[PDB]
């Protein structure tokens, strides 16, 4: 089997992505997150406490034929941002671009937090880092993915984010059409649950490459690119007026600039991220002061390749007996 499903940026500066996924008999679609960077697939629901829900669709497990309750489960997520969520389980039939998955947990949200509360965009999680990450307690779940897997063509999924436009989601194949030149596969740590591997290096604009290893994790949750803080600034020194702002919370720069571009390695290939692409914008409506997309990551203790980096290329998820990545330039 195999699905192919739309991912389409929440707003103008693509803070996150969502994919329609049908949960329940009849179908209940809700446009859920797909995260590489967690493993819990969670809505918000008909038990989400009321004054938590603001504009969002919602999942109604009694309405579907197909829910039961897994008995006694319970979860509890928290991310790196701040943000939490938590609740109770039911299994029911998902779907995805045509693929189906019956007896999939669906993790139904009691309470979230604020940030998801006031993103009426996103009503929910789809987890799709590895199943040693998910939270429901006593019984550990497994993602859609890891579900799925046995049925695919292939034991893949691929990740086509597009730069303020809409992309696609892929599982089971390998959408040859896709992408430019060849895939460089690169090897995959799971131990710590997430799709981390080892950038060969970077360069900032048209610099030359500087060959260093950069451990971090493949995450399409994630809005920016997160990188050592000396390799951040490097890039900001290349842009006249950046600063790193601790009032701000990062590195800004005049909204007038014109961004160099960002290339990561991949092996011996290279991903270039435009300059573009690293813009998110006024800091505050009307100001003059622009929220840079490539941050440190000091202090969050991992590198982070988010969608800043993910989305400037084809990304292959290939879970095979042994994990690894896959990157194309497009």
């Amino acid at each position: 089997s195999t699905g192919s499903a739309t991912t389409t940026p929440i707003d103008s500066l693509d803070d996150a992505y969502i994919t329609p996924v049908q949960i329940g008999t009849p179908a209940q679609t809700l446009n859920l997150d797909f995260d590489t960077g967690s493993s819990d697939l969670w809505v918000f629901s008909s038990e989400t406490t009321a004054s938590e829900v603001d504009g969002q669709t919602i999942y109604t497990p009694s309405k579907s034929t197909t829910a039961k309750l897994l008995s006694g489960a319970t979860w509890s997520i928290s991310y790196g941002d701040g943000s939490s969520s938590s609740g109770d389980v039911y299994t029911d039939t998902v779907s995805v671009g045509g693929l189906t998955v019956t007896g999939q947990a669906v993790e139904s949200a009691k309470k979230v937090s604020s940030s998801f509360t006031e993103d009426s965009t996103i009503d929910g999680l789809l987890g799709l880092a590895f199943s040693t990450l998910n939270t429901v307690s006593p019984t550990q779940q497994k993602t859609f993915f890891d579900n799925a897997k046995a049925s695919l063509d292939s034991p893949v999924f691929t990740a086509d984010l597009g730069y303020h436009a809409p992309g696609t989601y892929n599982f089971g194949f390998i959408d040859t059409t896709a992408y430019t030149g060849s895939i460089t596969y690169t090897a995959v740590s799971t131990k710590q649950g997430f799709w981390e591997w080892t950038s060969t290096g970077y360069a900032v604009g048209s610099g030359t490459f500087k060959s260093t290893s950069i451990d971090g994790i493949a995450d399409t949750g994630t809005t920016l690119l997160y990188l050592p803080a000396t390799v951040v600034s490097a890039y900001w020194a290349q842009v006249s007026g950046a600063k790193s702002s601790s009032s701000v919370g990062g590195y800004v720069f005049p909204c007038s600039a014109t961004l160099p571009s960002f290339t990561f390695g991949v092996g011996s290939a290279r991903i270039v991220i435009p300059g573009d692409y690293i813009d998110f914008g006024p800091i505050s409506t009307g100001s003059s002061s622009c929220f840079g997309g490539i941050q440190s990551s000091a202090g969050i203790g991992i590198n982070i390749f988010g969608d800043v980096a993910l989305k400037a290329a084809f990304v292959v998820f290939n879970g095979a007996t042994t994990p690894t990545l896959g990157f194309a330039s497009k």
